[PDB]
């Protein structure tokens, strides 16, 4: 029936504007529906972030960590039997019975706040309006004055690449097999790829990343190699500069995946268990008929063209998420993006979405964390000689006793060279990332300056207080590891 | 011979100034004396940071940690066979081969620096002298236009406590012991205690704290509280309310210590085989006849009464670190304040150090983190009626997988109830609580309001991200545990 608040997309950032419009007192309702992977894998409410994403990875990424927690473990006095073995039927168990635990958990969320969920892959059929296919077949007559859209995207898969579809698997299924990936091949060369061949190594699996060009592209490219690098020294094949053009499903059932080697040879064929697509997502607007609604989009990206007050072409209608272009594709935005935006409409609040300076952590197998500009990103935008930088590599005390090494652990904080020197970008690359750079994207929120920085004194031991350490400019060209 | 700079403590507060001193191109040089502890143990150069504390504890902390890894290894997909052992001498021979690392290390970075360094129980002789009593006895004719005290203190005892000298054991040994301290009783109820207390358990030993009164006295007491709960539900033994007075070895040469349960009984007896006297530090100034050289001195803590400059009575004689009275205990305020007071002496420099807001964190078996206020002391300066405070219950991703229970992740934002709302002290209770707070020392420096926490997005999925999130105030007196 009709409801003052409409919401596609059971997700992240959905689910917050909805749960937080109905706090505001206001009839809502959200549909939410999980179109079946390319290789039949289905979850549940929650969107990417709970079912394939964020929580699943992190909590790989943490089995991958504890690996090393158990090597490790051994100079510490814990006489541990190794090699310990592991087994991903347990890992995954685990992981998925957590996922359901956020499954059955926004569900009930949903309930104890007046709000009704209608499972139907909504399509627009008008303004006011949307149409809901189900399981069964069942439309569903759907109405309300305010429609946000929060559709999200999917993993998009390689064009004229034969045996993409047939065998690849993609991010939504890693995560849900029931069977060990074995053997595995992971295109791609950014956050995807990266942190799934991460743990995947973590694991014990023979993991093999195929960057086509230059990894994670768009952050600071010397952090960004730092990060592969580490990788590559600590058990991850990588195949730099190769495209997949076949792959060919043999007898045993093992993949035959044939590349080329634009670095050296000019074409090269290996054979794998698992394939995994790590090449961008996609949204999922060309299936909500968003055209015959009145919602303008965008060319390239499929993304819903959107305002500064997340709206669309239709002034009550909005978009939230990887759906609205221009948006950062993270979930915290997502969410506190849906959050503002229902306080906008219904609480008398005027406060927009700031997306400056939003920090994010890479949990790669070193994990890689920042906020604001990287080094390139700043003097393009103050020129070279404006701009000062401080950097350092240093030993987590933890690393010592165990004989894990640390040529990886640098870090680097770009500011302007003049005084006070407002520090306008900060690069972590070590343990537990996020946890340190967290605060830090509060000294940028503030504007904090370098000055504030060697004001600041430190939390010893720690890793983190090594970023209010740094002294060592790149323009004095000093040597970078740190003493004492 | 004479010197223009004369450093006394090789500690991490004085070495720093010496070799910054140094730096500056100027003739520095430094006596450093491990007097021994009264059950004879002695350590290299370095202070009490390097040798018994700031760095051993972590990584003995961090072993105990290490433990709990492995445990929640079995739920990731580990298939580690327990339950996996631990010897103290594995352990101990690690920690110790590395606390050298620091020793032979200090040792070379003063070579490098033109400084010289004379290994002499220093003493006052008058104005610019000091004489240097040697291993062998071999005095030292020592002098400099200006000297700088960092002599540090050393673990207080108990007094009319029989038993204490004879068979007590300081922090000074229990990172040196040669064998496992088997079963313990601390008698402390702050930092060390705690702290000592903390790994002990974690490695498997029966450990007991006896607290006289309330813990952590001084700290945002609901924190205090919070941290020793999760310790006790976690396998340390608690003595709430006892004191020491009388330990009386036996054959087996068990300890027999003997208090009074103030709680409950008046006299209570049990037995263990170590005891650790965590009740306290003293400086050592007695030791260096300070009077006959004019340097004025404290009553109550025989600290080194200070400047702002950190000079004495004789403005060409400074005091730093654990001997300066005034100045909070601890290690990167000992070092920067070395660093800062050897560059405002020959380097031009008039920026003195700022002892505001130093963030730090107890290193428990659940970390507690914090820098500025705690709730009470806020009241205490801008009335409960002007302080308004935001508080959550977390639960960190990883202890989900892991069974392991989460009732002590506690967050505590407290800031003035007037907008902005300027945030005046930070308490974190969880995982790396140093990791996490460290960043958000510097939004204090930078006097960060509630709002540009409210505009500071999120590094999903993290634990630091909770402080970012909070919102539950306590004058609306709302459920803290968080939900979506
Ligand atoms: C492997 C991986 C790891 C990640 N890790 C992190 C991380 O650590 N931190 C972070 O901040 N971000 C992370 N992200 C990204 C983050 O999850 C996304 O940015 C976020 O989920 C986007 O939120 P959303 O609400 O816009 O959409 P989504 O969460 O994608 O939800 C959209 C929902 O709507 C449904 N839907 C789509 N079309 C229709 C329709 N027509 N009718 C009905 N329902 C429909 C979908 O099936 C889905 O359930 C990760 C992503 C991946 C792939
Ligand atoms: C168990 C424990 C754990 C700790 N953990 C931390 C932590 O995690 N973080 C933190 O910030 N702080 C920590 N601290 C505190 C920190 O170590 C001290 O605050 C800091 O070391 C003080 O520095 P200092 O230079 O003043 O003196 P010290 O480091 O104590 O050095 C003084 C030196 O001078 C010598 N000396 C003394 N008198 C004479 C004399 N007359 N002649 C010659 N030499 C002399 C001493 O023997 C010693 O070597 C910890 C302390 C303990 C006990
Ligand atoms: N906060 C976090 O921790 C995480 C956030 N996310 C979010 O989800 C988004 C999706 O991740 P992801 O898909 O990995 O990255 P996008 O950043 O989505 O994808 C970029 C990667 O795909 C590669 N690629 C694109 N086309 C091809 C191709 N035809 N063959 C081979 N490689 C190709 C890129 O190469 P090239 O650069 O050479 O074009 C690059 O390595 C992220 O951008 C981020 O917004 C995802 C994971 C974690
Ligand atoms: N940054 C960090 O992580 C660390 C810093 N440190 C520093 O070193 C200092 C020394 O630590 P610590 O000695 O533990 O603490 P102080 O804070 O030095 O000592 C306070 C503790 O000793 C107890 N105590 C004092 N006298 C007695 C007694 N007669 N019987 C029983 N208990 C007694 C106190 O009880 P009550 O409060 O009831 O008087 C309290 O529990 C710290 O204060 C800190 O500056 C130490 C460890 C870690």
């Amino acid at each position: 029936q009709s409801f003052d608040l409409l919401v596609i997309g059971g997700g992240s950032g959905g689910l917050a504007c909805a749960k937080e419009a109905a706090q505001l007192g206001k009839k809502v309702a959200v549909a939410d529906y999980v179109e079946p992977s390319p290789r039949g894998t289905k979850w549940g409410l929650g969107g990417t972030c709970v079912n394939v994403g964020c929580i699943p990875k992190k909590l790989m990424h943490q089995a991958a960590l504890l690996g090393g927690m158990i090597r490790d473990a051994h100079h510490y006095g814990w006489e541990v039997a190794q090699p310990v073995q592991h087994n991903w039927k347990t890992m995954a168990e685990a992981v998925q019975n957590h996922v359901k635990s956020l499954n059955w958990g926004h569900r009930v969320q949903l309930q104890d706040r007046k709000v009704k969920y209608f499972n139907i892959k909504a399509s627009f059929v008008d303004e006011h309006t949307v149409r809901g296919v189900d399981k069964g077949g069942k439309a569903t007559l759907l109405s309300a004055e305010h429609i946000v859209i929060a559709t999200g995207g999917r993993p998009r898969y390689p064009t004229q690449v034969k045996g993409a579809l047939e065998y690849g698997i993609t991010s939504d299924d890693i995560f849900w097999l029931k069977e060990s990936p074995g053997k595995t091949l992971v295109v791609g060369a950014s956050y995807v790829a990266l942190e799934c061949a991460g743990f995947l190594t973590g694991i014990g699996l023979d993991t093999t990343v195929m960057m086509r060009s230059i990894p994670l592209r768009g952050f600071d490219q010397q952090m960004s190699s730092l990060v592969t690098e580490h990788m590559e020294s600590h058990g991850t094949q990588f195949l730099k500069g190769c495209v997949p053009s076949h792959i060919k499903k043999l007898p045993t059932n093992q993949l035959q995946v044939t590349w080329e080697d634009h670095a050296s040879g000019k074409e090269d064929t290996g054979t794998f268990d698992t394939v995994l697509w790590a090449i961008g997502r996609v949204p999922e607007t060309r299936t909500l008929n968003l055209e015959k609604a009145g919602i303008s989009t965008n060319p390239k990206n499929q993304k819903i063209i959107v305002d500064a007050q997340e709206a669309t072409s239709v002034p009550h209608i909005y978009a939230i998420g990887d759906v609205a272009e221009g948006r950062p594709e993270l979930t915290p935005t997502a969410i506190k993006a849906g959050k503002l935006l229902a306080q906008r409409l219904f609480g008398k609040s005027s406060t927009l979405m700031d997306y400056s300076n939003v920090p994010t952590t890479v949990f790669t197998p070193l994990e890689y964390g920042c906020v604001g500009l990287s080094e390139e990103e700043a003097v393009a935008l103050h020129g070279q000689e404006h701009v000062e930088v401080y950097h350092a590599y240093y030993k987590p005390l933890e690393f010592t006793v165990a004989d894990r090494d640390a040529s990886q652990c640098y870090i680097k904080m770009v500011c302007m060279r003049e005084p006070p020197q407002l520090v306008l970008g900060l690069h972590f690359l070590g343990p537990n990332a996020g946890e340190v750079t967290q605060g830090f994207a509060l000294g940028i929120k503030c504007g904090a300056s370098y000055a504030q920085v060697m004001q600041t004194v430190g939390i010893h031991p720690t890793c983190s207080e090594e970023v209010v350490k740094l002294h060592i400019s790149k323009r004095s060209g000093l040597e970078p590891t740190v003493t004492g």
